DNA sequence: ACGCTAGGGATAACAGGGTAATAC
DNA sequence: GGTATTACCCTGTTATCCCTAGCGT
């Protein structure tokens, strides 16, 4: 009946760790739907030749946000989030927070579903069979944006930053999102790569779908003047 | 003058892989 | 006393979210 407390600082190949893992086989509904959003967003779902099952590597600027994600996947995360400071070619110090799950079979289904030749890809049935409003909220906290950053604007158009996907992949998302959630998303380009524009007249709908899941430190991505 | 949005910046992501601690 | 495992930590690189100049109105 192994407590995770005890795994803290043990060498990777410790028996206690392998015995701890069998206390879990599949992601919860909540974890699965969260994680579908995060994969579309900011999470690395990682399996190289060296890895026996998928794990997650987490990296965010926002401290409250990474600590929230770690609580959702609490079981799978041994060590707390760690501040990392890097110098960049400009010579400026950059701060982020980092966390990792261990490898675990529970991550394999979504790992094989999303990753193909070490690229994230959009499966033709992703939207229909997997994306819920919980998934949409996480995708939005990760990769979400305003069309108009003027603080006093009346234009409440929003963006999902899908630059890393293929045009034809984003066209699938837009088509299936508009059928499943009755949105009027349309495609646009940012540095010649595809993004999802959510028009102003979808704002009340989108808000009412995702706002229930948005944590207090992420409401700003969604909030305009009334 | 003002509302929108295409063009572009320095990160804030996303990645891939080295190091070193248990099991035999 | 190699060899297999593998959590944590280190290094590469840039497409991101975010900002704003400038055009149509
Ligand atoms: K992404
Ligand atoms: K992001
Ligand atoms: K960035
Ligand atoms: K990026």
């Amino acid at each position: 009946i192994i407590n995770k407390k005890d795994l803290l600082g043990l060498g990777p190949n410790s028996k206690l760790i392998k015995d701890y893992k069998k206390q879990w086989t599949t992601l919860s509904k909540i974890q699965e739907e969260t994680l579908i959003g995060n994969i579309l967003g900011d999470v690395y779902i990682k399996k190289l030749k060296r890895n026996k099952h998928f794990l997650l590597q987490f990296e965010w600027k926002n401290k409250a946000y990474i600590e929230h994600i770690v609580r959702v996947f609490d079981e799978y995360v041994i060590s707390p989030p760690t501040l990392y400071e890097r110098k960049n070619h400009l010579g400026n110090k950059v701060i982020t927070w980092r966390a990792q799950t261990f490898e675990h079979k529970a991550f394999d289904k979504l790992g094989y579903y999303f990753m193909e030749n070490h690229k994230k890809i959009i499966k033709p049935d992703l939207v229909l069979n997997y994306i819920t409003e919980r998934s949409l909220a996480y995708w939005f906290m990760d990769d979400g944006g305003k069309w108009d950053y003027n603080k006093k604007t009346k234009n409440k158009s929003l963006v999902l930053h899908t630059q890393g996907f293929k045009k034809e992949e984003v066209e699938i998302l837009i088509n299936d999102l508009n059928i499943k959630f009755n949105l009027n998303c349309s495609i646009k380009f940012n540095k010649n790569k595809p993004i999802i524009y959510i028009p102003n007249k979808d704002y009340e709908l989108f808000y009412n779908l995702v706002n229930p899941y948005i944590i207090p430190e992420m409401k700003y991505k969604l909030l305009f003047n009334v």
